[PDB]
């Protein structure tokens, strides 16, 4: 056991393979399985797990009526093995609270999750399951947080956190951790002009944060952490090709230094892209108006040229299903020379886009890429409607 | 592994932070989840559990019916993962009664629970999960404890009993165990004039026990032992600030030495306070009458004036929500240089305030001080009685 | 560590204590609790756990209609963590069969189960979790053996087989196993006219069986097993006082060598004894009749003196409840100076005598010694059979 | 740890005893457990496990409709411990795919998934818990695999697979691997003409594997693999004991070369065979046409007499019960000189036999060989199907 370093590059990647499915609003119909929404992965030494936040109910429950609200002090972050679906006797209560992150340094787990109410949340910073920090809300409006893993370097893993409008100018830190305490805090720099939900991942000492502008852009902020040095610079993704969701179609020429507006009905989404020059991945829903569908585009140079298109495809989910929330892992401890990009899609369920029930909830579909040619299908969620009607 | 000493001092507090919530209601209205009440929670070197009295039945089966009893040959004590709510797949039998206390030495942990008739009740100590010492009443009327942790010092674990009348002079004694065997017993002595489920704490070599005066006082009896000499002293909380539940209104001055009588319709309920000069701080409920809400109140030197009152607040459940029975736990095996205060709040669903339903049960929230200044809201039990009618 | 050797005597036993209890019944009306019978505990170096026979069906599902029935190819031998009820999700399958025994040897644990049809069943005896050897019926009549633990001494441990007639002379062996391969092959010698499902426990070298006599006696066979020659003597207990059920009054005068017979209208019930001179114990149901209550008598002598009565009594389960089999344990890993006898008591619900329901199954309690004089209280099961109507 | 190899020759075998049985369709009645087809077991240096395709639903579960249906983006394969049944709690997800096969090498477990729509299907090669390879489909039909464990030698691997037609030549490869990374690739070579699903053990430091013909033969391929030189052979089972599902009557004589045709209405069935001269022995269903029934029979050089018949037999599942696939597994870490034979049957339950139910699943038996003569019964389901209705 030692602490991991972001020593290796990321793998050529090719096209996408299957990794763990839960298929848990399927099982969920009949067993007993926990309401969640925001989920991930994130590994360790030992393997990787599921990551989600709670709603405290069981789908089937009388109490699953009204999840679709994000924020109760009902909710919870949970683990658990990957594969398996969440339910009450397999999972693990990392922290407390309805936004969160978390990443292993290679000795011991880093979760953090915030609670309370809107002008007076607060974070609570675990490691190795122990509570060890508390960050009182600095703007006084929904301190909050990535919704997928953080990354670290040397023991130090930073972490994306905003507190202020969701669609208007926000108060957005860096801050540095190591073993849970604050090493360090930095305000947002650079030309992004609004950070949400940070997709994040390392490589050759690098971590690069593909975030959510929930107030003007359609293109997707980039933040660039060096975890040694502890600074940043931040701009948006320069490709053409945008991955927010509501955006309008794909223009003439991306925008690398400010934000690309337009789009209906919705404000924005969580995703991820991997960006290494040729070898640049960007993800994002099939429908440009909504959580519907999502596809794997390779576009070379994407955080470059603001001429970049895409070279190849592959359809992760079908235009005729429901996604969500898309983020990024890698297991960083795996026997390869390279870091392989994985990545998750949160296949969300009920309100508000199917009003026949009265719950909100997801089931979990995660892939890595391959270098060969692999053919594919559509990972959908699974679950028939009429079943809960 | 070492025996826990009990060497380091309070850490400073000016708030209360979120550790746990297990909902177990909420999620009991549609899995499989046991009934309990008089919870709490114990760690070790590994980490901290939450621990509960069983009623042998889960929260929907037939046999919650008739749960408001506290005492019957079905009832055993069990702990299970801090956060998950109690199953019966996820629980472990501590030992079987309807009394108990627990609590680990640095090697091992040491369980015991009180059973049988109220005329001849037992106590059984275990001991690294297998039984060591059998306790005869001596009194004949319900030998029970506190119903929260135990608290050790060089593998001596002191334990406060008491055997005899719940509204008349009873007989306490308090019994110091080293590995499960009896050490030495001493008879209570002091100015408090009844004892019942104490909430004890350890710093600077010292274990102080705020308990329950079933007969007499609204401000609760203090007893302060001396774990390496195994003697006692006893006397009331001094603060004009009343924390036992049917209290009358706050005093202009409190009484260190005698009880200070009134409120109604109740006699009492378990709590806690933690005492330390100006880094003092009393729960209560918000209600002088009934178990509901539930508020921390600072209260500098409230263990040794008359005089004090509160300085700050911190609402922990609103007024509109149940409360019940509060506990101190800590976490003495953290990686900190001062041993910092934790609590738990019962949060009492069903029988007798609410009677739409046949059974009695609770859910759980605990919290630990911050010397940060955060934000709070109600972490009140969130289940929907309507659903289970 | 090491195998584990009988050199300690037994404890001195004035009263018995509770150790646990699995409320199986009451659990089992609403959550997924496996059908049982046949019920015993057996402790290795780190604990203890509850057995039974399942019969492949939960208590409440469609198929536990019909589990009167004692043989067929959907049971199989469980074990699980002391107090939780047995599961289809915390039981660990031992064997897979109809009839079983089970023991730690100080290293690992041997369990036995038989399966087959009534004219040719087989044993299997299993090793440290693997399949070591199988034993073919040698009387072509339900091969069969003890229902509860084994004994072993420096790893051999004794086991008692029965092939033949209920209700007449049958064949009887004693099976000396080492890491479950057969050592030495016993015929039954001595007076015992008939042996079925032995109590097993061992101190000072010496290991007592004490059994069922189906045939004739009411008085139940005791063999005598030196684990270190492998030889053996049978014989009666020698009390007056009968301890099998469906037995008549107790006569002036028990018989050391010869079966007392009489009683209406079953032959017999698994029950057992402690035999150490004064520190002598015989457990009973309370009713002569029929497996309902059971009690603890103190029989000094019981073993070789036939005018032997009671001079102390404990109530178990009282009269107004099912009881069912008994069966010896003991915690010879226990931290103690002494090995200190445990028992168990099957608390059968369901068919035949509650008629009202389709099933057979039932809950376990068990308790231990204790040298001291404590209260006690009825465990019977606690379910409400209307509650399965 | 070291590699495990095959030098030990096979046990002598003269009847079979009971391993496992997880009656799972009686248990899923009424608990939560997972719809499931395609089971096997496999073992590695601590025990062995149960392995199946799940359908990503439970038995009782609305989603159980529609389960007949072979592939889809729901299924996985999972393992339990063996003789539970699988349910949502206690299942680990090996990977995700429609068809299967997992080893150990003594080191780490290999498992094997293939998924994806019928023309562009891929496999992902799992070792120790983690992603190692990826495989694309080569002929683009349905890449598939064993549905029954791999075996390894020093190291090497090989699995068995086929991409082609089912009613016609298929392409299928030998693949040699090595901590889940390929060492070689093979096109199949000798006179068997169409392999499916083989089930495959090791012996003599050569691995057997006996498929399934779905082309043309009654009679079953056989291909011989030597794990060193990375090399194989293939031909069919010479006997006249015809060994497929969906045969003729047995002729006076086999075809150790050529497939044997007729036989009415389906096409193969996956089993297997133990073939070592003298002790050789082949399992069946008992009726000719359909997956009814079990037997085993043992044919003294089945592999290369075509007169050779049945010298011994012994029902495992009556033919008034339903049976399935049925495969080859062996405890190669069991303390024993030699390997000693195990084999699964599986029992199909629901569609197409049992159409008065929306589902198929299954439950498992496994046997294992003994040197003695050991009586026998059915184990079959033992679920009644009206309670599904
Ligand atoms: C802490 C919190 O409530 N986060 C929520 C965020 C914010 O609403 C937006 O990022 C605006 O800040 O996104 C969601 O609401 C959403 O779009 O589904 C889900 C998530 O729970
Ligand atoms: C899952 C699904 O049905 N998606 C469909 C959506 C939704 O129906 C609307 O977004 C509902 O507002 O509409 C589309 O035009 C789109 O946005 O891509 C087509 C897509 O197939
Ligand atoms: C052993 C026992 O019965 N303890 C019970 C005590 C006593 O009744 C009082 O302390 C009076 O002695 O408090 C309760 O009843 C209560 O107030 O809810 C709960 C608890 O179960
Ligand atoms: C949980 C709850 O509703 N508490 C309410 C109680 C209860 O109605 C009574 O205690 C029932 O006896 O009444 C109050 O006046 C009080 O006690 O402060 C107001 C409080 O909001
Ligand atoms: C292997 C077997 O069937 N054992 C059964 C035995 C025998 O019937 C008797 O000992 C007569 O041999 O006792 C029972 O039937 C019984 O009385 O409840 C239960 C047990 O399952
Ligand atoms: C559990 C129970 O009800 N036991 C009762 C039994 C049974 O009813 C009969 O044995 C059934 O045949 O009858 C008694 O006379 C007896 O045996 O002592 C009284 C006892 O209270
Ligand atoms: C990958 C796949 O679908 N395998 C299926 C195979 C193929 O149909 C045949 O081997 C023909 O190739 O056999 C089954 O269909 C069957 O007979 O029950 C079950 C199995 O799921
Ligand atoms: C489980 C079962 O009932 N099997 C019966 C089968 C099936 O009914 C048919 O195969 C359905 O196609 O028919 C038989 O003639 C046979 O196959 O030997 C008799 C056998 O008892
Ligand atoms: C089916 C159901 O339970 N519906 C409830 C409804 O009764 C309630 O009015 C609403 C507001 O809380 O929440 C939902
Ligand atoms: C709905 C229900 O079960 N009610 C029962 C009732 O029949 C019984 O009178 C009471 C006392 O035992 O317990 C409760
Ligand atoms: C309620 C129920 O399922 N009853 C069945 C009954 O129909 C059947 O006659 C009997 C014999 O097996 O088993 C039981
Ligand atoms: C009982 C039930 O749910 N039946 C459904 C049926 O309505 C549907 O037509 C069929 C095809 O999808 O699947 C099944
Ligand atoms: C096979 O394993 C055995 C037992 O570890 C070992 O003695 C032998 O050297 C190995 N044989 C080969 C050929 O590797
Ligand atoms: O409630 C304790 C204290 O809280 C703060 C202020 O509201 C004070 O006026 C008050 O005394
Ligand atoms: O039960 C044993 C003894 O218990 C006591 C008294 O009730 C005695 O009469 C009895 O002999
Ligand atoms: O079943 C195969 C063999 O079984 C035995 C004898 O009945 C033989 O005659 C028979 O060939
Ligand atoms: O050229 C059409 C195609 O270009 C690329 C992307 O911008 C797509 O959105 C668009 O459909
Ligand atoms: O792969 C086919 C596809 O390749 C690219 C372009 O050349 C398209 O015109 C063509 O349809
Ligand atoms: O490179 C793939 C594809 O790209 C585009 C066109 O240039 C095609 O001619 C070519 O086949
Ligand atoms: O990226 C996916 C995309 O690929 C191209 C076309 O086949 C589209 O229909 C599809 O949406
Ligand atoms: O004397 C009555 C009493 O004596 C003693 C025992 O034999 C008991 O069974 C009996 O009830
Ligand atoms: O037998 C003597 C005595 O033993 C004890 C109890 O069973 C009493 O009922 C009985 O009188
Ligand atoms: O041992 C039980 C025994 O105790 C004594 C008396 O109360 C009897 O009625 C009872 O049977
Ligand atoms: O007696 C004919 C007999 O021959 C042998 C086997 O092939 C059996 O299946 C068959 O019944
Ligand atoms: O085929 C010879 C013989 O083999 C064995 C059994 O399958 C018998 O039914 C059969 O007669
Ligand atoms: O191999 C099983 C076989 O044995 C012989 C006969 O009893 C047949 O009826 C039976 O099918
Ligand atoms: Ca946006
Ligand atoms: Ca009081
Ligand atoms: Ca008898
Ligand atoms: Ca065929």
């Amino acid at each position: 056991r030692t602490f991991l370093n972001l020593t290796k590059p990321l793998c050529e990647v090719n096209s996408w393979h299957i990794l763990s499915k839960d298929n848990a609003i399927r099982i969920g119909e009949d067993a007993h399985i926990l309401v969640t929404r925001e989920p991930y992965l994130s590994c360790d030494p030992q393997g990787c797990r599921m990551f989600a936040l709670s709603q405290g109910t069981t789908l089937r429950g009388r109490h699953a009526n009204g999840t679709i609200h994000d924020r109760s002090p009902f909710r919870a972050l949970i683990s658990w093995e990957m594969g398996q679906a969440p339910s009450p006797y397999n999972t693990r209560v990392e922290c407390i609270g309805w936004s969160s992150t978390s990443c292993h340094d290679g000795m011991s787990r880093m979760s953090i999750c915030m609670s309370g109410p809107n002008n007076n949340a607060s974070a609570v910073v675990w490691y190795g399951g122990r509570p060890i920090t508390e960050i009182p809300s600095w703007a006084g409006n929904i301190l909050r947080t990535q919704e997928s893993e953080c990354v670290c370097h040397k023991g130090v893993c930073p972490v994306v956190m905003t507190d202020g409008p969701a669609n208007n100018r926000a108060a957005t830190k860096i801050i540095y951790f190591k073993e849970g305490k604050i090493q360090k805090i930095e305000e947002l720099a650079g030309n992004a002009q609004h950070i949400e939900e940070c997709s994040c991942y390392g490589a050759g000492g690098v971590i690069k944060c593909i975030c959510r502008d929930n107030w003007k852009g359609a293109n997707r902020p980039v933040i660039t952490i060096d975890p040694e040095m502890m600074t940043h610079t931040s701009k948006y993704l320069c490709s053409k090709v945008l991955t927010d969701t509501s955006r309008p179609n794909d223009p003439t020429n991306g925008n690398c230094d400010a934000p690309i507006t337009g789009g209906s009905p919705d404000p924005g989404v969580k995703g991820f892209a991997f960006l290494d020059g040729e070898n640049s991945w960007l993800g994002r829903t099939i429908s440009k108006d909504s959580r519907s569908g999502y596809e794997m585009l390779k576009v070379p140079n994407a955080e470059t040229d603001i001429q970049s298109g895409p070279i190849s495809n592959q359809v992760i989910v079908n235009n005729q299903n429901w996604s969500g929330y898309s983020g990024a892992f890698i297991d960083y401890w795996a026997n390869k020379e390279c870091f392989n990009p994985c990545f998750y899609v949160e296949l969300i369920r009920g309100r508000p886009k199917e009003s026949s029930v009265l719950w909100t909830s997801n089931s979990i579909v995660a892939l890595c890429g391959s270098k060969k040619r692999l053919g594919s299908w559509s990972w959908h969620d699974g679950a028939e409607i009429i079943y809960f009607e």
